[PDB]
Order: C-alpha cells, then sequence, then structure tokens
C-alpha cells in the first residue's frame, strides 16, 4: 500500500513543519529519496485507523502518550538504535517511548503548558487561580480580560484538574486506580466552571480564539506551549512565560509530553526513516532547523539541549514540567482523554452538572479494564468449571453483579441457542493459536455489523464463553485470555458512547435485573 523509495511524515499543525520539511530537503540532497511532510487534521485518530491496512506515513509524530496505544494493535516497527546513538538523547526521554520493554519511537522533545502573560498588562502575573476572578475584574474595567486558553482540548484544563488530587491511573501504572472524578478533580474543574459562569472566561473558547486575543493584546494570559511562541515573537506583544498558578495552594500539574516520531509497521522504507530520524532531524541542525519554525521545548538531543537550557522560556517549561507529571503511554490513555474532553466540554457549557460529567468521564476511563475483568473472568470459569477466587478491586460491586449477572444470562442464551453455537463453532476450525487469532477477526465484523442492545452484547460474550469451554477441551487454554481483549476491545471500542450512557455494567444489572 506504502510506496517504496519515498518517506510520507505525519506532524500536528501546531509544530514546525516548514522546519522538518527543509530537514526533508537536506535528505533528498544526499540520498534522491523525496520526503513529504503532511499535517492532516485528527493525524493522531486517522493514524491507527489508515495503518490498521498496512497504509498511512512511514514516520508518524506525536506526544509519546498515544504510541502504546499503536504499539498494542502492532502498527509500530520496533526502533533499534546502537547505544552510541542512544547516549546522545537522555536516558528518561527514552523511557517514555518504552513499551513491552521494546523501543516503539525517537524521543524528539519535551512539551509542557506554561503561564504566557502580557507584560505591559500584567507586569506580576499571578500566583494563585483564586486571585484571576479579581484579576478579570480590574483588567474588563480597562477593557481586557485575564485568561483566555483552549476549553475544546483537556489538555489544557488537565493542570487545574490536576492541582489538587485529581489523576488519570496512580503510579508502574494502576489501570484499577482512575482519579478522574475524586474530590480534588471536582474542586479543580468546579473552579474552571465559575470562572466561566461568573463571565470571566467563554465555554466556547477555542485555540485560535485565545491565541488570536493574547497576540493582539486583548487578553493578559494563556496557557500555551513552546510551540506557541513563534506567533508572539511575530506579533511584538512584549510576553514573559513563567510557572502555572497554584490551586489551593498546591501547584498546577501539566500532563508533560514528549514529541516522538514513530515507524509505521507496514512502511516498506524503515531503513530510510530510521536514516532520516537518527543522523538527519536528530542533530543540532536538524532540531535547529525545526525549532526555528515552531519551537520545540527542551529537545531530546543533549548536545542541542544545553545551548537552550539558557532561555528562561524552557527554564520555565521544565519547572512546570518538574511540577507535572510525564504521561503514561499505555493503550487506554486514548480512552481517559475521550471521556476527560467530554466532560471538560459538558461542564463547560452546562449541558452536564460537574458531578454528572465526571462520573460520565470516570466509568470512560475504567471501562476497558472493567469489561475485560467480568468478561475473562466469565470465560475462564465456563472454561475450568471454577469461578476465580481472586477479588475484583475497586467497582469491585459492580464486577461481582455485572458477573453474577452474566452467569444467568449468559448460560440462558448458550442453553437456549446451543444448537447454532455448535453449527457455528463446527464451521469454523478451531484447533492452533493462529485459528484463534481468525475468530476474532470474524466476531468483530459480526457484532460491528448489527444494532446496539444488552442482548447482542450478552450473545457476543456468550459464545465467547462457549468457544472457550472448546478452547479448554482441546487444550488451548494459553489462548482464552486473548479471546477475552478481543471481545472486550470490540465491545469498548465500538459501543463506547452507548455503554457510558448505560451507566456501563450498573445499567446491565440493572436492565437484566430480576
Ligand atoms: C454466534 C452467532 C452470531 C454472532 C457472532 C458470531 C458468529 C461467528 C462468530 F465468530 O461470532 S458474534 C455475535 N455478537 C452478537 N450477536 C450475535 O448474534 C446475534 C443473533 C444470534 C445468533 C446466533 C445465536 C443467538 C443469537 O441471538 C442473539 C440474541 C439473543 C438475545 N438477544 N439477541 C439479540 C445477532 O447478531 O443479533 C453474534 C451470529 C449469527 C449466528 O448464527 C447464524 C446462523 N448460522 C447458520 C449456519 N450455521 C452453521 C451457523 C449459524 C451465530 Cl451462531
Ligand atoms: O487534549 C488531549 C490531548 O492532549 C495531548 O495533545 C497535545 C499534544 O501533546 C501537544 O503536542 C499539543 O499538540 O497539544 C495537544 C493538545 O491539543 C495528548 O498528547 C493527546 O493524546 C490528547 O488527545
Ligand atoms: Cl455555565
Amino acid at each position: 500500500k506504502i510506496e517504496e523509495g519515498k518517506l510520507v511524515i505525519w506532524i500536528n499543525g501546531d509544530k514546525g513543519y516548514n522546519g522538518l520539511a527543509e530537514v526533508g530537503k537536506k535528505f533528498e540532497k544526499d540520498t534522491g529519496i523525496k520526503v513529504t511532510v503532511e499535517h492532516p487534521d485528527k493525524l493522531e485518530e486517522k493514524f491507527p485507523q489508515v495503518a490498521a491496512t498496512g497504509d498511512g506515513p512511514d514516520i508518524i509524530f506525536w506526544a509519546h502518550d498515544r504510541f502504546g496505544g499503536y504499539a498494542q494493535s502492532g502498527l509500530l516497527a520496533e526502533i533499534t538504535p546502537d547505544k552510541a546513538f542512544q547516549d546522545k538523547l537522555y536516558p528518561f526521554t527514552w523511557d517514555a517511548v518504552r513499551y513491552n520493554g521494546k523501543l516503539i519511537a525517537y524521543p524528539i522533545a519535551v512539551e509542557a503548558l506554561s503561564l504566557i502573560y502580557n507584560k505591559d498588562l500584567l507586569p506580576n502575573p499571578p500566583k494563585t487561580w483564586e486571585e484571576i476572578p479579581a484579576l478579570d475584574k480590574e483588567l474588563k474595567a480597562k477593557g481586557k480580560s485575564a485568561l483566555m486558553f483552549n476549553l475544546q482540548e483537556p489538555y489544557f484544563t488537565w493542570p487545574l484538574i490536576a492541582a489538587d488530587g485529581g489523576y488519570a491511573f496512580k503510579y508502574k501504572y494502576d489501570i484499577k486506580d482512575v482519579g478522574v472524578d475524586n474530590a480534588g478533580a471536582k474542586a479543580g474543574l468546579t473552579f474552571l466552571v465559575d470562572l466561566i459562569k461568573n463571565k470571566h472566561m467563554n465555554a466556547d473558547t477555542d485555540y485560535s480564539i485565545a491565541e488570536a486575543a493574547f497576540n493582539k493584546g486583548e487578553t493578559a494570559m494563556t496557557i500555551n506551549g513552546p510551540w506557541a511562541w513563534s506567533n508572539i515573537d511575530t506579533s511584538a506583544v512584549n510576553y514573559g512565560v513563567t510557572v502555572l498558578p497554584t490551586f489551593k495552594g498546591q501547584p498546577s500539574k501539566p500532563f508533560v509530553g514528549v514529541l516522538s516520531a514513530g515507524i509505521n509497521a507496514a512502511s516498506p522504507n524503515k531503513e530510510l526513516a530510521k536514516e532520516f530520524l537518527e543522523n538527519y532531524l536528530l542533530t543540532d541542525e536538524g532540531l535547529e532547523a525545526v525549532n526555528k519554525d515552531k519551537p520545540l521545548g527542551a529537545v531530546a538531543l543533549k548536545s542541542y539541549e544545553e545551548e537552550l537550557a539558557k532561555d528562561p522560556r524552557i527554564a520555565a517549561t521544565m519547572e512546570n514540567a518538574q511540577k507535572g507529571e510525564i504521561m503514561p503511554n499505555i493503550p487506554q490513555m486514548s480512552a481517559f482523554w475521550y471521556a476527560v474532553r467530554t466532560a471538560v466540554i459538558n461542564a463547560a457549557s452546562g449541558r452536564q452538572t460537574v458531578d454528572e460529567a465526571l462520573k460520565d468521564a470516570q466509568t470512560g476511563s475504567e471501562l476497558y479494564r472493567q469489561s475485560l475483568e467480568i468478561i475473562s473472568r466469565y470465560l475462564r470459569e465456563q472454561a475450568t468449571g471454577a469461578a476465580d477466587t481472586a477479588p475484583m478491586g475497586a467497582s469491585g460491586a459492580t464486577s461481582r453483579k455485572a458477573l453474577e449477572t452474566l452467569r444467568r444470562v449468559g448460560d440462558g442464551v448458550q442453553r437456549n441457542h446451543e444448537t447454532a453455537f455448535q453449527g457455528m463453532l463446527r464451521k469454523l476450525d478451531i484447533k492452533n493459536e493462529d485459528d484463534v487469532k481468525s475468530l476474532s477477526r470474524v466476531m468483530i465484523h459480526v457484532f460491528s455489523d448489527g444494532v446496539t442492545n444488552w442482548g447482542r452484547i450478552v450473545t457476543l460474550i456468550s459464545f465467547g464463553a462457549f468457544v472457550a469451554k472448546h478452547l479448554k477441551t482441546i487444550n488451548q487454554e494459553s489462548c482464552i485470555e486473548p479471546l477475552a481483549e478481543s471481545i472486550t476491545d470490540v465491545l469498548v471500542r465500538t459501543k463506547r458512547d452507548w455503554l457510558v450512557k448505560q451507566r456501563g455494567w450498573d445499567g446491565f444489572v440493572e436492565f437484566f435485573h430480576v
């Protein structure tokens, strides 16, 4: 699918893509390979869809948080630099692109949100979120506003949500302990909604609108990354880059990104991508090219980071980096952000309350692990005759009642529909691991191509139980957890919005409740 003798690169449109294309041109110089840089809308969403069919770009650039998802789905080549090259980048930048002990990308640069302020409007920027309503009242009398930043991407609101005890996954990383709807997070997002309610911010404010307002000198402050600094430089606003305000005395905790370059597993040009990234981009000359288009932040390349470390804007970036936490790269990061995006937009717009909205985000962020636990437990106890002794952990009442419900309703389906199950199981030839990976592909297709309701969800999980019974029978128990993950995966990928609407597994318990 991907053309050979070429490199197609995706990078996000807020980055220095003209600069990366200049590195592209210098690679063409030496090698006669053309390099196309593109910056599609929603490339973090489009990359996994197209790569899954052996398509998309050779190289994708994104923050490291998405790359584990991509790696889990087998969409990235293992990268294998020598020690000599590894030692040119900071050990911690490598750690951000390590998934199941394999390097899955080249780290490029460390990114944290800072408070950006207009020195001519605000000589001393505020130290606390609490003083911003006063400062806004004061600035409005002079025809200005205190603060405008992008309220459409949860990334920009995360530092306030994290400040007083909000977290995605507790720290390796425990995917059973999600802190999206705890007191700390409610307080953070409540402060934001109050700012909006009291007219100190507008729910509809996005990246464009905030950027234009700061750069015309209408607002005294914005929250943004190093990529933003080029446009402000050009607007001749006298700006400073500082530490974010505290909330309830606690520092703002930004989620730190490492801009990372992955190589599509479907690429016929992997050697070229490695050569480009290792010997063209990740050089003093290579990164300088890009950094002049749009600043990268604290670059991963020690040699060039020593140069830029002297910049007080980088020093403030690093200061904000250390008050915050480096993002997880676990596959569930994608579901976490989709849930928290939706919570922030609906709290901001008043379509839900803070409590309603963060509850729905807690369900969304937990949904995959909650679903896997129930489904894999049902499959294993169906196959073996014996229930799993281990405790269900957090939200363990929901898992226990869902499993107990599924036992009654799933046994009923398997009993009544045994004919078609034996029939469909015989029509397929389950004999080995490779046959199991095939069966997954079919279920995904059959489930996906039909209406959403609890009966069809029980039927998918009940057929899985049926198949798990058989897999045990042919000494193939090892393939039962992969089968559970496949059923879990399609269920929460394709029916996420419906499951959150039904209050997830509590709705399942309620719907089939005697
Ligand atoms: C299990 C199944 C599904 C089927 C899946 C399947 C097929 C093959 C693989 F790998 O997954 S995944 C899946 N996920 C959800 N629903 C499925 O099937 C149902 C319909 C259905 C289906 C079967 C049993 C109970 C069934 O009852 C569904 C039911 C019970 C209560 N409410 N509902 C909607 C739905 O999609 O609505 C299915 C789909 C079709 C099926 O049979 C069609 C007839 N066929 C004739 C030839 N013979 C040799 C084999 C059987 C069967 Cl047996
Ligand atoms: O809004 C959630 C979003 O946050 C991060 O994306 C950042 C990115 O890291 C930055 O490089 C810059 O481009 O801004 C983006 C936010 O608009 C996560 O990396 C991303 O996965 C997530 O969707
Ligand atoms: Cl409101």
